[PDB]
């Protein structure tokens, strides 16, 4: 089994399994049933941005989602990732569609993690920034229905020639290199993530959502995780 | 008067003004009597490191102070700087000695400020890093007894020709350019500062401390602020 | 007088003072008569990008100006800046109009300088990035007709309410803090500059140009530097 | 065979295959016989620093190697990597010993690559920094006798338990993720690499050297490339 820690941008309310009755953003720790959630005033057809942050001093996983000139949605949860996740992990982006669908497009993605290990001036750091994706992005691990190059964008789920969303689709993108998320010797550890997305459904009835996640290096799409399980969990517990 | 937000590294206990009875680390918001403090096992003669962090999402100001292979001191305070400070500020380092003394030497200093706009993605940033100080450091505003180039180091208080600390001394060093610490349109705003220091004392007990501060662009050293006022406050209120 | 090292994006061909007979880009060292020019196919009304780079190992100042989905113009010049400029300088953008005119709008500006001394890891660095300009941009020194905040942009020369450019106009924007561009104890030194611009002439007959420049700390606009002198030089010698 | 572009730090003079008669730094493109070399005053037992740089505008690979308060060695070669290397590559460090030996210890290593493509300032970037190596560095591909965690350093060739180097040794360390080194839609492309090293030898003469290299993704050690071939080439052609 994998260990997933995610920040879902949930477009469809699945009250049958704990989702509030409106689109929302939330923090998921080893389960699809969020530990915290916030109402999200999603805008069909508009590009948004998600900013997720974390540091080992405060120990709070926070996220902000916004649209230009609109209001932002924020969610936070006090969690000590050292007691939840492996020391080495992989970071990625995931999306799905079920009976209902939307386009789960990624226009840009950035990530930075730093580990100050006790010593002065002895810091390990990792940073990548994709402002454009190519047909053969050799530094990404594509899973499910994910593809790159489509207008220099990253399409996580299946979209037809006529730019139309398809149902029952799941796709993930993981950065190639493993990331050292925490350590014991470190005096300060922190990470920062950011992405811009374009979710649009012609019927104006979207599903199911996008999720930024952190997992064990060898994570793969669970069977049956289409739709409401955001391609991250095996069951809805 | 000036608007001061500071993180003090207080080496002497002036219990008559609130100081706990032991060296400490504290967060000062417009008053010398810390809002929250933490015990700090200062190590005479050793180079230590401090890291200060803040972001508009969480609205918490945190600090960690350590020496390699030893424990760390942490102190945090929930404060919405939008209500305390002006939109444009200057950042600096301050230090003082009174009846007792110590060296207040800075070996390195870095700062990073970031502000993401309302019309999402209009990120503006400022970053400076000093791992060495020149005799004529034109990008710093030195106030009081502060001098640079002294071994490639920044001395905040007066040291003698033979390297011995001096009493009744105050000095400050401010970066030349004003910083846009916050905005009403920003989605996310955050800063991070790091400095290494060497505090050495030849007498019974060290005094008085070093402090990282944020002020109004035109801040000057308050009259008589040597000793327990750390070059930042005019009175002990 | 002042010491000016500049990269001019010259819109009007003044053959009488040495300008080639078409819009061009050139390297200027203390004179308006470029040491090296390259033909530039200016595109009226379109946003362009200029990248300027330099390092002390190669001792080459190069510049690339381009427009999306269009070919670019490059120009380089071998010059040891240690012999031309002072140690501490100021960086900026300058523009002008004369009999003919154009809009000289800047949409973004970033600068990074690094100085690696004789100390392992001991690099000093400065970085600033403006992706949006405020009405009261306290970290800039505006000279002449330059203003900011107008559409979140920096307008180097005068533009009337109805968006119409004006003639006989001059303006300059310089970053507030002095920059240590070179140092004798340096193993390596280098800077990188980038800005996006919009030059539009409703008459389809533009003049005079924009320039990225490096000067002495207290540089000011020369008397009678309007038009062909781009606000940089006091004569055409 | 693989495709190799390397910057060598050659401690032993093999004049029989072209080496100058003294320790040197050189630029290798597909062959062990450097295209250009420069005399290097290697200091046995001391920590040195290597700095490599390249950009697509000037098309010249340069390198500087130095020790604190000592002169530096510099080498440059005009080379269009677009014509030598594939689009996707891997970067690493390589070292070897033969009949003679030395320690090929790496104390830190950083790399930064930037790629600006077909848009109004659309950059892609990758940055990594190791100021300390762990016993299990998941983001590095170790080959041959290379090992990490050894006092937090990286030892490229075999060292004895007491601390003495072994002969006939070879080892490499490549960063885990592929790097998009060049692209046809790019306006500008550039990279910067830096590492500090420690070569000590109890022998009458040290051998054989360290090399910073760039190769095809699936590169591995050529059989018998110990000694003078520096773990990079099959033969001496
Ligand atoms: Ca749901
Ligand atoms: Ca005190
Ligand atoms: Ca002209
Ligand atoms: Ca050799
Ligand atoms: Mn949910
Ligand atoms: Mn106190
Ligand atoms: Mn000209
Ligand atoms: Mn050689």
């Amino acid at each position: 089994a994998d260990t997933i820690v995610a920040v879902e941008l949930d477009t469809y309310p699945n009250t049958d399994i704990g989702d509030p009755s409106y689109p929302h953003i939330g923090i998921d720790i080893k389960s699809v049933r969020s530990k915290k959630t916030a109402k999200w005033n999603m805008q069909n057809g508009k590009v948004g941005t998600a900013h997720i942050i974390y540091n080992s001093v405060d120990k709070r996983l926070s996220a902000v989602v916004s649209y230009p000139n609109a209001d932002s949605a924020t969610v936070s949860y006090d969690v000590d990732l050292d007691n939840v996740l492996p020391e080495w992990v992989r970071v990625g982006l995931s999306a799905s569609t079920g009976l209902y669908k939307e386009t789960n497009t990624i226009l840009s993605w950035s990530f930075t993690s730093k580990l100050k290990s006790n010593s002065t001036h002895e810091t390990n750091a990792l940073h990548f920034m994709f402002n454009q994706f190519s047909k053969d992005q050799k530094d990404l691990i594509l899973q499910g229905d994910a593809t790159t190059g489509t207008d220099g964008n990253l399409e996580l789920t299946r979209v037809s020639s006529n730019g139309s969303p398809q149902g029952s689709s799941v796709g993930r993108a993981l950065f190639y290199a493993p990331v050292h998320i925490w350590e014991s010797s470190a005096v300060v550890a922190s990470f920062e993530a950011t992405f811009t997305f374009l979710i649009k459904s012609p019927d104006s009835h979207p599903a199911d959502g996008i999720a930024f996640f952190i997992s064990n290096i060898d994570s793969s799409i669970p069977s049956g995780s289409t739709g409401r399980l955001l391609g991250l969990f095996p069951d809805a517990n």
